[PDB]
């Protein structure tokens, strides 16, 4: 099992249906990664912390890709995640502190810097800093621009360990409080650059092969 086997959005059929759990419709046309089928997303769009399986000698996956709320089962939620009936698939990714920000929407669709990481699909990305917040209207201009996006995001990522700067996402903004999609990182990260968050989506979206 190579890591490119690995993709939780994108798993083979066979490794699918042997995970057991341990206790083109944008474009009107019948064509993945070319830039046309990219553009008309883009167009649509705009308008323990791990759960086990067994298989071939375990596989772990974060508990925060999951949705809470949700009556289905994990096995359910990867098959309905490995099917070409979710092609606007998305989530978002912040991470403040220090004056620097980065935020992305990113595609649940791979592509053809590591080869894991040239990969990911970012439909937008943003980074500045400010000194000091008054980052909080930059953030929240960035917010606004993406509203479109944002309400159609499985989960958002967040990390802000100042309490002043995690207020910065939902004070008065587009995002509500108690938005049960917003999540922070299940793991530790960096200083928020765009390769950064590369780096956190890709952590996300693999399977992980741990001991039993
Ligand atoms: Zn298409």
């Amino acid at each position: 099992l190579k890591k490119n086997d690995l993709y939780i959005f994108d798993l083979s059929e066979q490794l699918l249906n042997s995970l057991k759990l341990m206790s083109c419709s944008v474009c009107q046309m019948s064509h993945y990664q070319t830039d046309y089928h990219l553009m008309n997303v883009k167009r649509n769009l705009r308008g323990s912390p791990y759960i086990y399986f067994k298989s071939k000698y375990v596989l772990a996956i974060y508990k925060s890709l999951f949705n809470k709320r949700s009556l289905s089962n994990p096995n359910e939620a990867l098959t309905f995640w490995n099917s070409q009936e979710n092609p606007m698939a998305i989530s978002a990714l912040f991470m403040v502190g220090g004056g620097h920000f980065a935020g992305a929407i990113v595609s649940h669709q791979r592509l053809n810097e590591t080869l894991i990481e040239q990969a990911v699909n970012f439909l937008e990305h943003k980074t500045f800093h400010r000194y000091t917040s008054a980052l909080k209207t930059d953030i929240q201009g960035v917010l606004k621009d993406w509203e479109p996006y944002l309400s159609k995001c499985d989960n958002i990522f967040i990390r802000a360990r100042n309490v002043s700067d995690k207020k910065i996402f939902t004070d008065n903004t587009v995002l509500n409080k108690g938005d049960e999609r917003i999540k922070s990182f299940p793991f530790t990260t960096n200083r928020p650059t765009v390769l950064e968050l590369k780096k956190a989506w890709c952590e996300l979206s693999y399977l992980k092969i741990l001991p039993k």
